């Protein structure tokens, strides 16, 4: 192990704080009244209905949400017995990844106990406190008679994870191995090497899905593991002693056989026994930190071998990560008494499921170029994948369902879904109204660059979720061969349209209407003619203008200001309007704030500031949420009288002129406008109540550079914008930086925009 | 208890998420190695140095920082017996308490167990997971014998607050009460009511303290506790147990008696039995929620009575809160092994002392305008109290240094004492530079707005720091009956100056110099007059300059720019500039921030510009920092042509043709300025390394929009501003909105100004 990496690991655990958890309250600490609600007299309150339903300390506490991960630190993971404060760290590690992963709060305990009676009684009295169990680095054969002694005895779920986790990983990855090869269950041989808890518990799920005793061999350090080897052998053991046939070393018994599997220790497979077996191997090797053998020596022996490491470096690697939150969350959240098998099969078919899928933008991102298509190169997801706990912790749920283990049903698993997808997304409890309402009619949107990944990407999303008819622009050459490339699954024709830029059919009308349009600007016709095969913004928006399109999102690469500009010429001002604006959102502690005007006008006046105010207003009215503006300037309610100052107090007479039901009010300061209490303690009766949600700035000096700061140190750094208005048809423009959920979230307001009349 | 007051807990406890704590990561876990580092193969390089020294856990883990609340819900505040599961909401407020007074990380644990042999076997077990335990609600007399076996077989410290704290806080108070009446401690009687594991503490520290045995009486519900009385009665109660003199019921000994200590029930004392003792009894109630009697009562009955209650409502308060998360910060910084009753005699006179010392100002704001003076109506100090953290917990490590209990002893107390109130205030962290150089010299500082609250806190504050000399300007009366008022202990004449400006021998020099000064901008010799009589600010400007002073701090009523106009006419521009500028510091994550210009030019050119950031380089300097300078706007590096992008073209040219050894670069977006990795994609070869920690905006709309938003959503919302720079003396203008400790930064930072020679 590097002595480099092995100072980084000092250091990073060491600097700037030591350890790497940290307990935080979630409440306010501030005044009198949270002390006397936090602490006596009232918290007596709540503690009467605990006592008066146990069901309801579901309900006021941590407990739904706490998990234990408890160690006596005599199995680490590569160190053998080296006792329990020395084993803390990988706890703490543990409990990083589970609040990391699934939200889910953890206490780490090291248990200086030795006796496996003593360690269940300490277990079990520590029942209340948690909602479920996680055993971690407990050696056998201790750890099957600990866990089955808890879970018989204990009324929360149990897992040993090293137990279990890798044989749901190594299930699932055999089975669709299985599918890949094409070989039925039935007559597929079983060879085992070591004799870990992760084996044992594979052979149990496997017969219980469905392979057959017969066909299974298990091999310890001792050879064949026939009956009558030896009368006092382990019963757990026996279960898998086999009629004796005169078979004892394990060359015997790995010719013929169909997979193969080892988690013992290095180099015991070797190349003459990889020739050994039947057609198509399954190599599967868990050894740590080496594997039984090295992929590279078994591909070049053999092609079609199929290769699982738990190394990171190598494909398919076996994970734990994979399961465990994902069990626990769907466990937790319908309140099951117990994890049986149910739960186990179903994470398993998930997880085989999802193999399937097509590929997400982080791991294709993350993992370059390799042919990451489904096949033998790529049979189980990657650890890093977000779809994960979406696939999985509502099948758990349902399992818990169908076993009446579950003592909290949930009523519908739409929201539950809703709930994980805004778990993952950080945006989708903001945008679930438009997405709600995009859903019910779908429009067509146009995106010109439809050769940039980042488009792509959105593209497949969108069709995922039926939420748009999309249309691209482009060579579709280069469009369907980067969809190989990046191994998606929208087919072109079926899912999409492809307009060919460089050769269409309708380009004499395309560019004679443009020239049309454009003749006064100063546009001639092979000007015309030029634009129209090489600016894909005009071929959009004509196409939009001509209603064979219904919306663009365009604008993510290249210049903000000239698409603005091709926009605004080809399709102008709505009526009673005669200015544009752009307006971003958004997430600040004191909730969503969206800020206008950002990127069109350099200098705005009083008129203008009018409009973009009610432009603003009615597009906050789309989110459902009732609008709160505030007009921002460094003058506090008349303190200065620069022309900045004026600009804004005209503005202000002029919105209260037009629309008079409109909450407004200023000019003020940010933190007056943010802050109920600064603003009554100098203006106690102002027209505005709680915390404003539009932000109006008097330049785009000043709306540039707070929403930059602010997206930054709002330590999220994620937004929605920049939402366009003013403008006479469904049309936004982004920003080269734009992440894929940027355009989704564009993508499904521009539909909502378009699906009533334009106005 | 009201049932809106339990509506209103049950909905605290509930929404928007369950429970009231949360376990959260210290540490970045985004990129692939900040998985590696945190688990394998990375976690195992910390865990072999754990193998080889015990000690060092205390150096990679939350172990030197984590403490465990048990409890198995027995002996709940008020209810007795309910069941561990019913009483987990208590001990969550018990942990959330810690982690706000003391910022130490609790576990919460039930153990549903009501053998005390088994609990203490199940508590031995948890000893490696944490650093130092704390019981809770566990029923007598079996806490006791817990305690005792747990303190005796535990390597870490145990409490039972129930019993311990209490008790500190009862003979805190006792103490102070006797040094308040003056009578001996040796002579007084002592008369105990009801059983209560707090009492029997008390008489043991009281005894420990020097109170004698045969002064005491202790009363249960049978009666006076003789020796004698019952063969079988308990060996602990047996410890009080007084030769009989034919004493039985509690009136023929409460008569003469100097102290009533109660916690058993309400109305057990009677106003007549309150007539039988001594002198000024000592009334101390402690039952709940009700007291042993109405303080009303008692107070009319007789006016020298000294009470003390459990409830918020009534003066002198005993609530546990003011020990427990203190005495645990000292044991655990020093990692003592146990907790003797030394460390408690060390809390103890502790407390008496800080009950002696100045009002701060949370408390007086909080408390309105009762005689909050030492004395009766005052005996120990208030549960909010910030120096108690800095006042215990020295004490504490100080006791365990003596003992050898300690295992990691500490350097010297001066570097603790200083992280302590880090902890406390939250920027003594970056003011340290600037408070140790101010500290080597004091300086003369005239505030002229002498009659405001805050400004009498800061000169206290500002005295016992021993960082200035203040000189206040106003009427000597209404200062006097103020600090008499806020119970102060700043004398006029001899920690500070009052300058009477109503009447004061120099008024003649004084106006004759503002005149000369002035005339030329139209101000008559009657005008002069008139300002010197009536405006403070001019009368600290001309003491300034004339030498009487050296530095001034003005401007926290009434509006900037008029204290900003007479400062600029009486002083001027140093040599060599022609503007001035306002600059404000902040604290983002990614680290302290100045911003400029915020308060001084409306619309600065690019020479202004240029000598605001060479000012402001210099001021950035004096912190100790190396200064970073970034000159933002919408323009992206040439993105734009305005004028105010071509304005910071020709700012940065002149900057760098002045001083060409600063590091700054632009003009660029925020994100970019604050984020390495954003500037790098897009300028490789960009002359600004790391995150800019100096932001010059264009005009002062933005500047204060970005300050107040950032100061409000960067979830602190304190700031280190506005620093004043290009006058020629010492001089800074406050607003109307700054604290305490606001006021008090900028004196010392004037001062340390001042200490160098005026450029």
């Amino acid at each position: 192990m590097d002595d480099q990496l092995k100072q980084s690991a000092l250091d990073f655990h060491e600097f700037p704080v030591p350890g790497k958890i940290q307990v935080s309250p979630t409440k306010p600490l501030a005044t009198q009244r949270d002390l006397a609600l936090a602490y006596s007299p009232g918290v007596a309150a709540p503690c009467l209905e605990i006592e008066k339903d146990p069901l309801k300390a579901y309900k006021y506490t941590a407990r739904g949400n706490l998990v234990a991960v408890i160690s006596n630190g005599t199995a680490v993971l590569g160190l053998g017995n080296i006792g329990a404060l020395a084993g803390k760290p990988v706890m703490e590690g543990k409990g990083v990844l589970f609040k990391k992963f699934a939200g889910i709060d953890v206490f780490d305990i090291e248990v200086d106990e030795l006796d496996p009676d003593k360690f269940i009684e300490v277990v079990a009295a520590l029942e209340p406190t948690f909602g479920g169990i996680n055993l971690e680095d407990i050696k056998a054969p201790e750890c099957f008679y600990i866990e089955q002694k808890l879970r018989e005895r204990m009324n929360i779920p149990v897992f040993h994870d090293d137990q279990h986790g890798t044989a749901i990983i190594s299930t699932a990855a055999i089975l669709n191995g299985l599918r890949v090869v094409e070989k039925n269950i039935s007559d597929v041989r079983m060879v085992v090497s070591g004799a870990g808890a992760a084996a044992i518990a594979c052979m149990n799920l496997l017969v219980a899905l469905g392979l057959q005793k017969h066909n299974i061999v298990v091999c310890d350090s001792k050879g064949v593991i026939y009956q009558g080897r030896e009368p006092n052998m382990a019963e757990t053991k026996a279960a898998y002693a086999v009629v004796d046939d005169g078979k004892r070393t394990l060359d015997d018994v790995i010719e013929g056989a169909d997979i193969f599997l080892g988690c013992s220790g290095p180099k015991v497979l070797t190349q003459e026994m990889v020739k050994k077996m039947a057609r198509a191997p399954m190599i599967l090797a868990l050894a740590n930190p080496e594997p039984e053998i090295l992929p590279p020596l078994a591909k070049e022996v053999r092609p079609d071998a199929i290769i699982c490491t738990g190394r990171s470096d190598y494909p398919n690697q076996v994970n734990n990560v994979l399961c465990f939150p994902f069990i626990f969350r769907g466990a937790l959240d319908v309140g099951a008494t117990a994890i049986n098998e149910e739960m186990k099969l179903a994470a398993v078919r998930a997880i085989a499921e999802l193999a399937h899928a097509e590929q997400s933008e982080v791991v294709a991102s993350a993992y370059g170029d390799q042919d990451l298509s489904f096949g033998p190169e790529y049979i189980i997801p990657k650890p890093f994948d977000p779809r994960l706990i979406v696939k999985i912790a509502p099948a758990v749920a349902k399992a818990a369902m169908e076993s009446g283990v579950a003592t909290r049903p949930i009523a519908d698993f739409d929201v539950y879904i809703d709930k994980l997808t805004e778990f993952v997304y950080k945006t989708n409890l903001f945008m679930k109204p438009i997405f709600s309402q995009a859903r019910k009619a779908p429009k067509r949107v146009v995106l010109p660059e439809g050769e940039e990944a980042r488009v792509l990407h959105a593209t497949q999303e969108l069709v995922t979720l039926g939420l748009a008819k999309p249309i691209l622009i482009g060579r579709p050459n280069v469009i369907e061969m980067r969809i190989q490339k990046l191994g998606l699954q929208i087919k072109a024709g079926v899912d999409f349209e492809i307009v060919n830029n460089e050769s269409d059919p309708r380009f004499k009308e395309y560019w004679t209407e443009y020239f049309q349009i454009m003749k006064r600007r100063g546009v001639t016709q092979e000007q015309a003619q030029r634009a129209l095969i090489s600016n894909p913004t005009v071929i959009g928006a004509i196409m939009v203008q001509r209603g064979e399109a219904d919306a663009m999102i365009c604008g993510t690469v290249g210049d903000y200001h000239e698409h603005f500009s091709v926009v605004k010429n080809v399709f102008g001002y709505r009526d009673g309007v005669h200015t544009a604006g752009a307006m971003n959102a958004l997430l600040l502690p004191s909730g969503n704030t969206f800020i206008a005007d950002t990127y069109v006008n350099d200098e705005p006046d009083a008129e203008e500031l009018a409009e973009i105010t009610l432009m603003a207003a009615e597009t906050v009215r789309r989110f459902g949420i009732e609008p709160r503006v505030a007009l921002l300037s460094h003058s506090n309610f008349g303190s200065s009288d620069c022309p900045s100052s004026s600009k804004m107090r005209q503005a202000l007479e002029l919105v209260r002129e037009r629309a008079p039901e409109l909450m407004i009010d200023g000019e003020m300061h940010g933190d007056a406008a943010l802050v109920e209490a600064i603003r009554n303690d100098r203006m106690p009766d102002s027209s505005l109540k709680g915390s404003a949600n539009i932000l109006v700035m008097p330049n785009m000096e000043a709306a540039r550079i707070s929403y930059n700061l602010l997206r930054v140190s709002s330590s999220e750094g994620v937004t929605v914008g920049p939402v366009l208005m003013g403008v006479a048809k469904p049309v936004h423009v982004l920003t080269p930086i734009a992440s894929v959920r940027r355009i989704v979230n564009m993508v499904a307001l521009a539909v909502v925009e378009a699906q009533t009349q334009p106005l």
